[PDB]
């Protein structure tokens, strides 16, 4: 309340400060800009108040302020505080007209656009809040009305977050990296459309919002694995710790023997990953700190595709992230090598196959085969197998859940821990308050996750009160195929809306996320759907960071303490 | 002897191990490879012994073993130690033929080529030493026969230091960056010729050694200021420290007046810097940690081109480097900001004009004008002028001798100390034992600095015993115009061959250098020409690093303390 009035009480004087000392256009521009600033603050105060009150009404626990409503309120108050600081500075420094009016004119115009767009988004979040039943942050409606809701929200235009104001909601110590990532991605988009703009940030939005609705997942397939090509994969490894064992493996494409815990004398044989195209080489790769006992012999030396540490205690499995479409296992070492420094475990970072050329169930069976091969060939991997741990990543968190839960349907000993960081656990398309901030994020537009589930599932190719009208996206109405066949509503693909009776045997789960991800409301529903069953799950939320910070640890101080947050919670699995 | 004999005692068995266990071509290949290795070591040992004896005979002081002879001896010794370690590993691990013979065949033939080419270079060093008078590091001959020596050097072929073994003489932690850098040059060269190479290192030399002799100075005008563009400068600026004063200036192109310290009552006026094309704006930019007293007023704020810190004690001048053709003042920030953390002085990183469109004296008097303007407008720069400390780089290391001593010709007071990191003080073209290893350096070959003096000067466009026939460069004779008109004989281009009576009034000098630079023999020659006059000059040498590492401070674990060494000797000036 004191933040909103402070912009209003400095309005008329600053309107009178510039309108009385010049008849030019800039006096009218600045007076109208500051009148719009006070009007937007005063009109945005009560909707923010209702949002924060029901956000208190909405969260699962008081310890973790993790909802979409808190994130939208945080974005709005960050914009308001930035406008307040800029206003205080210009008010304290308006003795001369030494500063050019054009620069601050364009800055405050962009911030006017930011405040009016956040006003539209906060009104839409309030509409969703009224429409749904409180207590559930998702929607129970059918496909048609959910698609109508998603199209109605995505009709808005994003000319402010993608221009000069890219990254106001984050730490100021990270913004130049976001700007050069934007420049590089626009550069690849222009180069590949053809098969400068970095000086002027005003024209950055004029392509950064067109790539939101004019992008293909085959084209983002290059983006996650741009850290794979032989110059940057080599140039990203000086921050990586010391190592010796960085060898690939090649598993045989034939089934073997494995027992079940319900009766040790009875075993169950399960076929290799066929997916009606023929089993192939399950390509895994072992990353270990040193050569372990019984590991550097011929049984491991015979499977590489073209002193000794003692008997190990517990191997750590790993599935990479990268949207199930890119970022193979050759990219996650610079924190995987830093993982092995203190854990002391042979980290087999499985490179599972990637969508859409290898969708489910191929993408979920060879990591089911590699996990199955690693309880019996334990000495071949330099491990014992009396205790198993797990790891998860950006997209490989649902795959971290699914392969650790369908094993319980087979009777084989499941692991006793899950460490999935910001997982994509809600691949079923539905509107959500935290998925509303998917059109504004720096690294990914709303179309990253819209076309991620098209690749995985193998798909075949009043609204507003009168007088309120911000800029609207008139660049063609995007009508994409987002149909939900019965192969998408399942734990095996999205383990929330799974039947309740088969989530009881889940391992203990440790999960982290950030407050400003689209993968925030998805992870929040996980805690609510398991705290009513007695199973313990711990969700930790961080702030001022995007999603995709695990491959970005050696960049800033706040990304250091967030990507290291995965490490100390992954070793709680290791104790008996 | 024991390092060379130990390569011989495991030769006959190594031949008997492979030639008696297979009739294929690889047996003859490996036997010939190890015979060539043993004969190259045994024939290169006596030349190395003569070179080390005369290297002990030739250096100035025992404290700093810095010549060309020590550097060539170290290169040969490092190649021999690498081959010895590889032979030890292969001899200990030749129980099976599991390792592919082709890979070690290619590595060992590359090392055979390396030993042959280093043998040719060591023979060239011996012939040079012999020919010239002992005691003088440089040659006293005329232009014609020195050009004959240079061409008789150039006709050699360097197909070994630029292939897979690119960067053996340095630390292994630095080599991946050199590999990506080499990929950068080969991609730049093929793109610039036209207006993949990371998989096969054998084909890397076949383009790199053509790039060496087929590049232009305008081509190299982009490499050093590739960190000047806004995306890479922004991507490098987070490692720098915090700042608030990073403002450019714009000096008036009109003459003004100085006193003389010989007699304060008499006065002298500057002739404005014309270079027969008209005086312009002396672009100088100020870097300071905080706003200082009398600095943020209207006088400084009226010069930007389109609490308060107290009365400062002294300023620090800075001239950038970059071969006089690139690397302007907009590329030296990320370590210049760390300079202001402890020094407590305002850095004026002067952006002087750049060769070849602005040769001497245009590149000489603008920085003379900027230094002259800072003696009088001291408070306007937030200084007092009670002490001048001066800094230098690869190319700016002669600026702290040329314009820092020509002020004493004008009678005005001179700075009380010079810091010059690896200065280029012998721009007159002639060969030396440290200019010998200018064809093997990764980041710049010999045709970089030999063609950067045509830019600065504004130029107008038995040999071997019988049976010794290594690979020779038959790709055209590079008969470039390297004529030396008397404009390079003068003191104000290369101060070693200056008249003796004027270097007496030089300020005290502190110079750092590396043991593997082409600009090594010149920097040790500088201490020779001043230690016989009584003026104290200190020279520090480092190892395992190239020259050009000041912009590469925060990239390796060994360049961190080497670029910190420049700061350590730059604060010794500040004491009275």
């Amino acid at each position: 309340r004191t933040m909103t009035q402070s912009l209003v009480t400095l309005a008329e004087d600053n309107i009178a400060f510039f309108s009385s000392q010049g008849p030019g256009e800039t006096a009218q521009r600045l007076s109208g800009v500051f009148a719009g600033v006070r009007e937007q603050a005063l009109g945005l105060e009560p909707a923010l108040g209702r949002l924060l009150g029901v956000a208190h009404l909405f969260d699962l626990d008081p310890e973790t302020p993790a909802n979409g409503y808190r994130s939208l309120v945080h974005t709005a108050r960050c914009c308001l505080a930035h406008l307040l600081h800029k206003s205080r500075y210009v008010a304290s420094n308006r003795r001369s007209i030494f500063f050019r009016t054009s620069h601050n004119l364009a800055e405050l115009e962009a911030y006017l656009a930011a405040l009016t767009q956040l006003r539209a988004l906060v009104y839409y979040a309030q509409r969703l809040l009224v429409t749904n039943r409180p207590g559930v942050l998702f929607f129970e409606g059918d496909e048609g009305l959910t698609a109508d809701f998603l199209r109605e929200y995505v009709t808005l235009h994003k000319g402010c977050f993608y221009g000069r104001c890219l990254g106001f909601q984050f730490t100021p110590a990270i913004r130049p990296f976001l700007q050069t990532i934007s420049i590089g991605l626009v550069s690849f988009g222009e180069h590949y459309k053809r098969n400068r703009f970095a000086i002027d940030p005003e024209l950055r939005g004029a392509e950064f919002e067109r790539i939101t609705q004019n992008l293909d997942v085959h084209f983002w397939k290059a983006f996650w694995n741009i850290t794979e090509m032989e110059v940057l994969s080599s140039l990203a490894n000086m921050a990586s710790a010391t190592v010796r064992v960085s060898r690939l493996l090649s598993l045989p494409p034939e089934a073997f023997e494995m027992p079940l815990t319900a009766d040790p004398t009875l075993t169950v044989t399960i076929s290799p990953p066929l997916a009606h195209t023929g089993p192939g080489p399950v390509l895994v790769r072992l990353i270990s700190y040193d050569l372990r006992e019984g590991q550097d012999s011929e049984e491991l030396s015979s499977l590489i595709k073209s002193q000794q540490a003692p008997r190990s205690r517990s191997l750590i499995v790993h599935f990479h992230g990268g949207g199930f479409v890119a970022q193979t296992s050759r990219s996650h070492e610079p924190y995987l090598k830093s993982w092995a420094q203190e854990l002391g475990a042979p980290i087999i970072s499985i490179d599972y196959s990637l969508a859409p050329e290898a969708p489910f169930p191929r993408a979920l069976e060879e990591c089911f085969f590699a996990y199955c091969w690693a309880i019996k060939h334990c000495a071949l991997l330099g491990s014992t197998g009396e205790r198993i741990c797990l790891a998860g990543d950006s997209a490989g968190g649902n795959l971290c859940f699914t392969v650790a839960l369908r094993a319980a349907a087979y009777g084989v000993r499941v692991p006793d821990g899950i460490m999935a960081a910001y997982p994509a656990t809600m691949l079923q398309p539905a509107a959500s308050p935290s998925r509303l901030l998917s059109l504004m994020d720096p690294l990914l537009p709303l179309s990253v996750l819209s076309k991620c589930v098209s690749a995985y599932a193998g798909a075949k190719t009043a609204a507003f009160p009168e007088g309120f009208h911000p800029r609207r996206s008139s660049q063609g109405a995007t009508q994409m195929p987002l149909y939900s066949s019965p192969i998408v509503k399942n734990p095996f693909m999205s383990p929330l809306l799974a039947p309740d009776s088969m989530l009881k045997s889940l391992p203990p789960v440790h999960i982290v996320a950030c407050a400003l991800d689209p993968m925030l409301d998805d992870s929040v529903m996980l805690a609510r759907r398991l705290r009513n069953l007695g199973q313990p799950v711990t969700l930790r939320v961080v702030e001022d960071l995007p999603h995709g910070f695990l491959t970005l640890a050696a960049l800033c101080r706040e990304t250091r303490q967030a990507a290291e947050l995965c490490v100390e919670r992954i070793r709680l699995v290791l104790t008996p």
